[PDB]
């Protein structure tokens, strides 16, 4: 009776807020994680305290490799194993770090940045569709893909490829009743490693409130796109950026 | 309760928007141009649900020397009736072909005046008269793959995307968010024949579902809600995937 | 015979550079102007000294009004009266000034900023098509239309509408063999009234050389689009912005 | 004195036209190829008959793998070894075939994302590291936002190439390297395709109801590498006869 969702990178930050808000809406959740085992299990424990048997964890590395298709098939399979269905996929996990063009091996950088941001979403989409209502996939995009950060070529390529996937999968999966959309943050929760001065630099750029989005504000757009209020929406990407992408240099 | 202005609210998409805002708890101004009977019938229905929660406002939104005063009056009607104006929905729109190969300047006044200049003037008036404030502009998901011989209409819809972006930036400091909803094929022109309507329906990837005014209104309701408090300068397509479909 | 071109706002600045470059390519030109009669006649004199009977002037206000259609018809007629043909239309004339949303009448600002930037290009395009080899129209667009200057709503609306005209006219006129394209500068010749301090702030934003485009660099892109090297190009807008539109806030 | 350029997938079709027009403009050329050795050598012999010692060939698979970075470094090095300089890189090579959501999938990923995006990335890195008018031109696709059904990996690769074009234009602009794209709509159609199917495509094109020639695509590439485009970076020129403007 209750629908079920997979959220990638759901242990912390935006993915956690998405998983929590889906669970609040009535979903059973698969909390995917890679390194954040403690936080994953903690979250599943909390959700299960709320409604028993409504949350599981699933560990996987989403770096590209010849075994990534099996890892992605396993994530989707974990949903069916736990809940007997899989109604929603949220592709949220993402590696992010600079890859300067002018001077980990570069092949590892490609595997991680293109794998987590683009290839794992594609394979997760394949596995979701093959295993199949209000079914839908939501991809976490980037509102700044056309005004990218200096020296983040590979990350930017991965996020552009994720827009292409959102469009192509929305076209191809529409006859199966699967809607595919994206949510594109601008600045939301800033990197843990970032200093306060640098954080404030980014905050001051945002027209609407001179502040970053909360994780919950991003989650609210995901909730809309999976909801019955979005059943004619497919192939759309909703920027949640407080106006940041409108701001010239 | 908060209050909303919906332009072109007597029929079709704008009526669906007005109904859903009302259902969410807003008081509404139902703007109309030629559709007085329909506007009053809707206000009658809404007032039966909650009395003195819906009023009507007549105005022609063709561009002219008097359009700024007309737009000011629409916003003023909200403040008079309700003491505030939280939401502006720019939905009124003229649509018809203007082949390159009514005088042309009347077509300009109507196509560019209703789809762009009236939204601009209403935005200025709404901002000047100022919570969760926001404006939602009814855009068009096919602005970059336009209908043949619809130059002026397409120019007006592009101008409305520019207004969306420019107004979002400039009003962000006032806490006013400005967003768009871009339908694809929704309620077809009543005029349009049935064979041509079916031809369109067949091209929609999600076309197993019918397009409805309610679906458009649902996107409007999200963007005015507290669930969209960080969203400004965004246009949400509601087109069933149609804009993805190559020739 | 030599082909002929109309260039709007061609007395000074970018429009003059486009006229000169088309003239040096072998075109006969109509130099449209509004207020700059001395500069317009002076340019026509210089071009006619290089090749006799190859340049005329044509005066017109391109503000929107009930007479603008006739003014636009007359510009195109001027080209056919002087030269017997009209192969190229360059829509360069443009008004630009702030129109703040929160505080000339506003209806005047609308007439000027939407008239010169969008309605007069539409009417000129209608007249050019109706009066009809390598025929094309080039619209001077703006590379920063999606990252606009604060308080320039009406200017921005008119430049967006010009993108819409570029696309719509390309689609509709393709069957008649008329191509319609745009050139979108970032920062090129800065306003004459701008102080050097302010000019430098803009220059410093430009990735490629930290300087504005020369008028000739903009004209080079126009010359390509009218040439036989662009014979399959229609509905395209070429940014000529040194990377400015890629730079985040 | 003469500048030099690397063109990937240069033995046939669009890449061959680009190589010829660059040579005609006065460049020395590296003709990269993967499987089309006879055609690559035929072109290099033609070009060298026109002007001695102006064309070489370089073979490489541009599928993604652990050796792809070395391969791409070797292609750029081939230009420096042959000509002493490398002024232009044209990322033209491309795999294209359907990958329906409903060869192993990881081979399809390596091929479609490697040739269309990762090789251009690695070649761009190699080009920039090794450095009058330097530029890179990436062959994009005007239909990236209205994609052919069941081509998700190809479309993801071409979108990633738009991101590379923008990100590389921004990062390389301080070194005076410009990075731009040319996005065909329908140009030379696949060799297998029957005329009836080719005509279905041709009839969709507003401007002339025909596909672009390879030379038409090449002309946009020649503009972007020229002195006439010295302020243009991060731009992608659609060469598509209006095709992308046509609704369903
Ligand atoms: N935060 C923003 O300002 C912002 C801006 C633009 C776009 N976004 C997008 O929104 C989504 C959420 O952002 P966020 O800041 O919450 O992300 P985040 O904290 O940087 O990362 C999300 C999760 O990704 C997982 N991840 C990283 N590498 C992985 C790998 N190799 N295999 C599997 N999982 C891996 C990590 O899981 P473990 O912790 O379990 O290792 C991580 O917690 C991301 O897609 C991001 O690109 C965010
Ligand atoms: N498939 C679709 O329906 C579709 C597709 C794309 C975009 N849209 C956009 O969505 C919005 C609503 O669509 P719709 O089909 O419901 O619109 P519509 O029925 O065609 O027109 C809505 C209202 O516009 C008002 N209007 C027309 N000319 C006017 C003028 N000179 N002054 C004042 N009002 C005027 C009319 O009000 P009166 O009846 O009171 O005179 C009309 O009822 C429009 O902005 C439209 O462009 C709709
Ligand atoms: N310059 C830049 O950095 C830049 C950046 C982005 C876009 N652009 C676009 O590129 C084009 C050329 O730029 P620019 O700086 O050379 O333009 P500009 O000097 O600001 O204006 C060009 C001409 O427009 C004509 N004009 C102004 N109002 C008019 C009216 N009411 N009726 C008829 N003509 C009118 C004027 O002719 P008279 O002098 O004869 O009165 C003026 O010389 C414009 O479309 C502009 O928007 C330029
Ligand atoms: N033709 C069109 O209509 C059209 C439309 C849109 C975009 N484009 C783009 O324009 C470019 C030229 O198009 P085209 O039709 O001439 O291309 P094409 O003939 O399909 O392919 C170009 C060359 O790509 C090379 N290539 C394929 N797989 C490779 C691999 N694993 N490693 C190295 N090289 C490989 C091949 O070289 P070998 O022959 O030596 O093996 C092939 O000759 C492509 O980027 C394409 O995506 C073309
Ligand atoms: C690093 C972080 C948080 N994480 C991912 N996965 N993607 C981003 N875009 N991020 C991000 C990077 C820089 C800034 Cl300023 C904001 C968010
Ligand atoms: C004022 C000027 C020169 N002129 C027009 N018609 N359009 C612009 N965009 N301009 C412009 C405005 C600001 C800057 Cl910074 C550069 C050019
Ligand atoms: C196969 C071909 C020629 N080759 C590549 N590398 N890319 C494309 N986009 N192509 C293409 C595919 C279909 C059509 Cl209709 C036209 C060109």
């Amino acid at each position: 009776e209750a629908p079920a969702a997979v959220v990638t990178g759901a242990a912390k930050r935006i993915g956690r807020a998405i998983a929590v808000k889906l669970h609040q809406t009535g979903y059973r959740v698969v909390i995917h994680y890679h390194n954040s085992a403690e936080a994953a299990v903690s979250l599943a424990d909390e959700l299960n305290k709320e409604r028993s048997n409504t949350a599981v964890v699933c560990q996987a590395d989403l770096t590209n490799s010849n075994v990534l298709p099996a890892s992605c098939e396993e994530i989707i399979n974990s949903c069916f194993r736990a809940f007997g269905r899989c109604d929603v996929l949220v592709n949220n996990a993402s590696a992010f770090y600079p890859t300067p063009l002018v001077q980990k091996t570069v092949e590892t950088q490609v595997a991680e940045l293109i794998g987590t941001n683009a290839i794992a979403p594609f394979l997760l989409t394949m596995s979701f569709a093959q295993r199949q209502s209000n079914l839908s996939i939501v991809n976490l995009c980037d509102a700044m893909v056309d005004q990218p950060c200096m020296a983040f070529s590979l990350y930017n390529m991965g996020k552009h490829a994720l827009v292409g996937l959102t469009q192509s999968a929305a076209l191809e999966l529409a006859p199966y009743g699967i809607r595919v959309n994206g949510v594109a943050p601008g600045v939301s929760l800033l990197p843990v490693a970032m200093g306060e001065e640098e954080k404030d630099k980014w905050r001051r750029k945002v027209p609407l409130g001179r502040r970053e989005a909360s994780a919950e504000q991003i989650a609210d757009a995901v909730i809309f796109l999976v909801s019955g209020s979005a059943q004619y929406i497919t192939g759309s990407i909703i920027k949640v950026d407080g106006g940041l992408s409108l701001v010239h240099a």
